[PDB]
């Protein structure tokens, strides 16, 4: 009872600001839980930023670029954000005081991705993605670069091998499945935010304007490019697979592979679905097993990869990539 | 990879709603071992159960069958069967059953071989006796279990003794086929066909047809439960067989068909719903799954309470039920 | 195999809807030994419900049970109470007692007279303050967390560490009784038994028994949370309990009931229906078979709680502290 | 940080017998572990300083735990050997305030107290075995309670081991007395007394006296005594290494309790001081251990002279050791 | 308990070899090993009197397994230098029967079934190599027998450990003839003979002619041809070794193991054991406490062997085979 | 048993004294694959060493003698080499090779390979840069390493993340192999042969043989320091390499000769012995234990520190290497 209210806080923000992490984080062996606690919780901040639409680039840029620099400045906080999340920047001392309580060793790679994000976020400020090269690269500064900084952290921390955090690329793959597929599944809640995140290059090839998707009219169109965006997504599960493959802490493989499974059920749940464009969407032998062992894993993917096979229409334009990634993912 | 092995997986997921996904999470070599002993037991199944195929072209097949596996050129196509293609396009099947190591084509061979003798001798008649049940479920199941632990045993990834005790590996077998006649019993009896014992069934109406006429549902529910009594006998052998399992991705392959056969046993006990269509497959169950032994046991254990809570002192079998399941429980 | 032991585990089955099974998915030798140490509690429990029973006739009973164990012939058939069966038919219980290993007898029949002495202690008293709450729950629950944590060493399945933790092992059964208490106010209350600390209840209203009245439902839902907060303390003791345990067998046994007791106090938290009568019961993708999914489990639970934790509740604060206090450290 | 490879310079060069050991513990134990042995040896450079004069030793000894979180306390007027950990202190203290706050108030916890009980026995010598007890639980019982605390705060032993700390304390009293008892020469020929006065003036009117040989065999048997006294602990310590489940850890415990042992066996009924299985086995598993502690009990107990007054008492310790389990 | 005490001090005060490691281990090991040997070194000690006439022997080597249940029995005319457990036999007696049945058991048939053995050879030395076997199985390899048996019994093993009667029995052999070998002298000065007269024959008209400086080229080569001998056991002791899971019944089984191993190397080709006694480097990096090292230091040792071998040694070949074999198993 | 596979082991005897014992000492299949192993690589190595086979012959047998391991009557009946037994009877070697799974003839074969490839390649050159050092390291010890490794996972006695690491794996070869070369450097001086990097000596004497010469003893010991220096950086990769491994049998085979080899720098270091002939915590315990074999390493870069002289032109460098292992 006498230890840190510091900390007692960052896991209250925790719990506040995550639906999906918090538990399989605060479920994490030793030193890895307050080490990724604590890299959610500057993540947050950060996010938060970019997000703020009342912040103008001008002002904005200066502050993702010196963010990393920010977690060694004891009194530095932002009050003025109107986000919901804005707690986490207003005592924002509070966070960065128990991040530079964590061990040096693990500093450094929560600072270096926050650097890294920074500079990745600046860029697109003042441009929406167009190539499918360019989806990649923004889901590299948001969410691929978690993947690498999650992994150098287990690295670091010993509970996994030297080779999950030098392998970048798996680790990317991590971030870069997750990111997609929630970027496909809120298609609807963005646009009516004034955001995009849907390849240009992709979308444009079936409508003039992003949000013309979002129009009855254009169902047909906008499912076709869903699926189109749904297939590109599936390319990262043999990473996925092979990145689970190598964990060997039951704590660490619960944290991973739990988020990788319930996307990957998100990607089936809206494929060649109309949902999507209408609104949020939702939820045999699978429901006798849990995520929790390699096998588990895999027969639950592979039945979510079935799920989506038998439901491609030879009508639909993707239908023979498709059909193509998911013999990929089968035939290991 | 492989053209061919590409095109097995594809048939597999596409003839196998409940195995597929434990089968191609299965580890190393018994993955194509096991998918391709699965194909060649569908394409088999699939000959015997075509009815445009006259018994004069149907026994050479059979008995024969076992031996297309060496033909390069092989194929059927004369089947008017939803799962042809497997039959018309045998060629690429047998092509990967060829590339096995020599160890697994033994075994798989061997049992298509015993298999198809086995369907050959019941297409003249139906089974009559409780003995002749079993020999008809050992042939079409029970042969299917003691191929399995022969793959496992040659691979390596479970002990020689899995492979060996043939008495134990038939049990895994008659309990699913035992468990899927009882609950098809309707279905079946509206496509023709006669699975339950005469000998059984004879002691209560007519015809095996009368068990569909509600005004014969008092003995239709007394039959099923001397049948359902009859098929709980293989649990301690069950239980036995999967305790020697080390291998987890083979222990999720071979438990979970095995509890959820259980849990339609208990479904189906004293329930007049099995004689009007498929019945409801409904505690300290919830918090766990059926991915390490301890757990299974549990499961196990509490769907036999389930049914023991449900005899009513009036059924004929009553006793024996009690009987059997109270073995259950004082085994350790 | 035996007949007696046969038995048993048919008398286990009747009197166990959520052991059971456990129990006999138990490795090796603990799987009868927990077997009948339930049942011997079973009997002794009987006996102390039997309100048909004198006091003064009681009170040797619950005092000499444990001698009871060594007496071939000795059973009890006065008794109108529902699990009667177990003390009319004690030879075959007895009897197989006395077939276990002297190493789980000695833990047993120690077991049985301390709980015999707590027992018939309380007899003639209610619980008052929460220290005699957790005195009272010792007897009938801590000691049999501390019973079985001995036989899990005894047996070699379990490091030594675990049966030597009496502490913690305490704080396992505490947890578990305390939430049936809590659970069970209405069923106790029409029984005539009383377990909710005196000292807690009469803060709220004159007789435990006005929790029962409609127009007292909001002093009964405070008096609760305040019950459910002060059952939410032994948490981070039954984390660090479970988290020593390395037998799969063992380890299910234990997780999966201190499970279901963590998802009954987050249904009745600041449930009205409480009052009424029964209350019933990521997630998903994990069971509770592995430690950090036993983990992930809990914490969705607090935050279920924590998230509809009302301002105006006297013990919000504390409700919010405990539960911050499991999810930090 | 340069500033941590700093620490591990200056533990390597202070400890003979620790560094090997600590720098081999898993995760956190290892620096939280290094720091510990740091700061404790900043302690006793000032506690052994005889330049500072009372008056000004008693305040810092009082006040050591506070500096570890002053970022510029610094001591530049130590004339020890080790001086170099007092006057480049800073660096030790703040890798001390970047451990994790639960080994900071352990680690400043037993400072304090070990800087109470160093200031309680400058103006003074130990008399009685209570006081012996109460003089090595100030600078060695402390210091196991300290590390079983760590222990078991970084999760890599059992709740238990840090909260029974009766046990942690007698690990380092059995150590602390086996060093008392092996350096007698060396502490008289240096000014310090360690060895009880309720016992050695039962064998002479001053402690130097033992040096003399005309006394050899009266040093040589309050010798024994004193190690019959230590004995008593190895019980407790057999009790300690036996909950240990980390290897690292039961390595940086078995083996400095063994090489003690080791030294008691050699000096019992040994003049020196005033002047077969084992070779198979080393200390890094419970069976080996004991049975290496066994071995040496043997040694002592086969050599135990009828003549000595403290005979009967060291095979009534030995034996209860043996019959133990 | 004072009397349980009492046994400890004659376990220590008997053997220097393995109080230590009995002591060392888990549970009720501990004390059914110590009480087995105390039992056996009263058994032995009774066998080796010549002061008790062998009319009067025999009986206390037969009847003895059932002086455990007898609080009073002791004998009071030993001369011996361990008499102590004899004479106050009374007390360690008491603790056997304060041992479970199933180890009372194990320890009571040994007891019987090694007096059978000991009475038989009262009257005769040992004469083929088979009857060598048959005398250490006697005094020795029962030993590895029911220590087997008490293993299992105690669960700490598995139940194969006790089963497998011929993987004990060699582990006994070894040790006894390993003994044997290394006491060559000191048991000819004691005026004992227990080297098989079929292989010194060969060599010298009397087993006492080792002992004389003209003999010892002679004596080194009988030497060498019965350590080859003890060597074919190796085998046997590596397999009953890798099955063992316990890690303080590996340490006391291994350890001694280890130690013959040392030995036989050391008076391998060495005219020492005819003239004294004979004191025992990857190696050094290891101790044998690890199924592997142990099995490095064994190879070791029988490299240090192989390379001392003469060429003009009667038994070269055998010596070379063997060694070969212990190499090349699996 | 097969008498080819005990001539094997008869074999492994005679050209091993410090790694036979823990060879025999492993887990099921990896005893005769790791024996074999060693074997024809003892072959190889013995075709590179005789210098009686002109470079236009060595070439050949060095650039095909992976492929000599399925010719069952292949031999060599021209070598002058003590162990030229292993290379007149191949033919038993290969047999027993062609009797190890397919899993473990891929792995020894393709070592062997780029193995005879890479030694083929400095015939004529010596060692320049440190760059080149390890160059050729990695050919006669670093691949081995690594080929070592891949057995260990084919086995599956230890897990498939142990072969994957290929650069540790590699680290831990050339560890071994740059110690021998800097203590057998009077032995190679008298030899023939010359290992140490030519970039490093040649900035302090001319020739590599003048250490050889009293009156060099000074720059001798200088250039000695300035290597051990070098192999010291590879530790960090070896404890890491050492942390991983899960099976007993292999730990003691892997833990051993590092230790052993570092024992050795700790002796050279500073040690003039080195250009003549050959050359209490950790008395506690034994390298068999990771905890174990950290201590017994520290304590040797303690050795190594405390004898520093703060003249010599590496003591920075020594000190720098040696604090990050200590810190790692
Ligand atoms: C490591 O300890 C984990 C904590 C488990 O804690 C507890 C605490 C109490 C009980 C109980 C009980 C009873 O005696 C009370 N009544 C309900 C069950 C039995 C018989 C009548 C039980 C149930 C029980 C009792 C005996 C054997 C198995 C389970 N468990
Ligand atoms: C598990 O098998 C491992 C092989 C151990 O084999 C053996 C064989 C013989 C003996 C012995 C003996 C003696 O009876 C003979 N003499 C010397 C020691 C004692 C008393 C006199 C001993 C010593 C012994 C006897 C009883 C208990 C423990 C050890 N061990």
């Amino acid at each position: 009872d006498s230890l840190s209210s510091s900390l007692k806080t960052c896991y209250k923000y925790l719990n506040q600001t995550s639906r999906s992490f918090a538990a399989v984080i605060q479920a994490l062996d030793g030193e890895m839980r307050n080490a990724v606690c604590i890299f959610y919780l500057v993540l947050r901040a950060l996010d938060t930023l970019e997000d703020d639409m009342t912040i103008s680039v001008e002002k904005k840029v200066p502050l993702l670029h010196n963010f990393h620099s920010f977690l060694y400045q004891p009194d530095w906080r932002f009050m003025e954000s109107k986000e919901k999340d804005r707690q986490v920047l207003e005592d924002f001392p509070t966070i960065s005081l128990e991040f530079r309580n964590l061990a040096e060793k693990y500093q450094t790679v929560i600072a270096d991705i926050c650097r890294r994000m920074g500079i990745g976020m600046a860029e697109f400020l003042d441009k929406h993605v167009t190539s499918e090269q360019e989806w990649d690269k923004y889901c590299h500064y948001v969410a691929g670069l978690v993947g690498i900084g999650l992994s150098r952290l287990f690295s670091a921390s010993e509970f996994e091998d030297p080779l999950v955090g030098e392998d970048t690329e798996r680790a990317n793959s991590m971030g870069l499945f997750l990111q997609k597929t929630n970027i496909i599944r809120d298609y609807l809640e963005d646009q009516q935010g004034g955001r995009e995140f849907w390849p240009q290059e992709v979308w444009s090839r079936y409508v003039k304007k992003l949000g013309d998707f979002a129009l009855p009219e254009n169902i047909d169109l906008a499912v076709q490019c869903l699926n189109e965006l749904i297939t590109n997504a599936l390319h990262h599960i043999p990473d996925v697979i092979t990145y689970l493959s190598r964990l060997r802490n039951q704590s660490v493989f619960n944290f991973c592979a739990i988020p990788q499974v319930m996307a990957i059920a998100t990607l089936a749940a809206c494929y060649n679905n109309q949902q999507v464009f209408k609104g949020a969407v939702l939820i045999a032998v699978t429901l006798m097993m849990d995520a929790t062992n390699m096998p588990a894993v895999k027969a639950i993917i592979y039945q979510y990869m079935e799920e989506i096979y038998h439901r491609i229409p030879d009508s639909n334009p993707s239908s023979s990539k498709t059909r193509q990634i998911i013999s990929t993912i089968r035939t290991q």
